[PDB]
């Protein structure tokens, strides 16, 4: 039996999207806390947003991994749709970057490793995220990552050995050159975004920065960026192996033989991959 709005006591708003509100809720029968994402049916129908909502449900239903926000249940009433999600108490990674300014090497390594571990799982299921960015990497009460925002994700079809997807989605600062030039994204598009994120953790800002999208696009396709002084040398090597225009030459992509070579990069020398989600994350700074 599907859950109903009356099964929950709703509390504070956790965040607002263009077409959605995420509210903290306690399930009355269990006292469990969920982040419940609510959308108005009329609104999403009028704004042609329905395939984003069905895409989110469909992609999240396939995922079962400690580094992703979990979809526990969905339900609907006359006016609304509801996603019952795990509550990431500590919110967006982005706000930590802003307040601290720049992660030290141990924190950069730890969070990068968790993102790499998440992407390995996601790509192993044939799913491209397409909107990987600090605002979409949430943190749970233990400060592990919880990647979210799957309305713009794509399940590639195994049956047709599908490698490329054609919807133009994502966030300008993290969009891959192939999406700008070839008008399609692939799993390697996420590794481009990973490179931007590692750079941002260390430098404080993502690498292709400008006051508007068009200027950012022009820089992306020219690979127009540089490192600040004091960028950790092993991180720099890794970023240069990810921010590569040719999508088939990025460390971790299928044509470069996958995640083994990525996980083996000297930047991750100290990392115990196997139990990341049970390790205590390093204290931020
Ligand atoms: N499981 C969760 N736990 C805690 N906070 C969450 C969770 N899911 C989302 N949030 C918060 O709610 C905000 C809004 O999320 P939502 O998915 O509704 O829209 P969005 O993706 O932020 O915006 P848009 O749809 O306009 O791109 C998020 O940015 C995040 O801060
Ligand atoms: O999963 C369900 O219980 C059913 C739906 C209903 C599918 C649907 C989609 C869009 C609209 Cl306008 C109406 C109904 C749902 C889909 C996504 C998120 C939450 C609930």
């Amino acid at each position: 039996r599907k859950k109903r709005p009356e099964d929950f006591k709703f509390g504070k708003i956790l965040g607002e999207g263009s077409f959605s509100t995420v509210v903290l809720a306690r399930e009355l029968a269990t006292s469990r806390e969920y982040a419940i994402k609510i959308l108005e049916k009329r609104h999403i129908i009028k704004e042609n947003k329905v395939p984003y909502v069905t895409r989110e449900r469909d992609v999240m239903s396939r995922l079962d991994h400690p580094f992703f926000v979990k979809l526990y249940f969905t339900f609907q009433d006359d006016e609304k749709l509801y996603f019952g999600l795990s509550y990431a108490k500590n919110g967006e990674l982005l706000k930590y970057i802003r307040k601290i300014g720049s992660f030290d090497e141990t924190c950069t390594r730890f969070y990068t490793a968790e993102i790499v571990s998440a992407l390995e799982y996601l790509h192993g299921k044939g799913i491209i995220h397409r909107d990987l960015k600090p605002e979409n990497i949430l943190l749970n009460e233990d400060m592990h990552i919880q990647i979210t925002d799957f309305g713009t994700a794509k399940v590639l079809s195994p049956e047709s050995k599908q490698a490329r997807a054609n919807s133009f989605v994502g966030t300008a600062q993290y969009v891959s050159p192939e999406l700008l030039t070839e008008k399609s994204a692939c799993k390697s598009s996420d590794l481009w975004a990973l490179g931007c994120i590692i750079y941002q953790l260390v430098a404080g800002l993502p690498p292709f920065r400008a006051g508007n999208e068009g200027l950012i696009f022009a820089k992306i396709i020219k690979l127009e960026y540089d490192f600040p002084e004091k960028f950790f040398p092993k991180a720099r090597d890794l970023v240069e192996k990810l921010l590569v225009l040719d999508a088939t030459k990025r460390l971790g992509c299928e044509e470069m033989e996958g995640y083994g070579p990525l996980k083996a990069h000297p930047f991750f020398e100290s990392v115990t991959w196997e139990n990341l989600h049970q390790q205590t994350p390093p204290k931020l700074t």
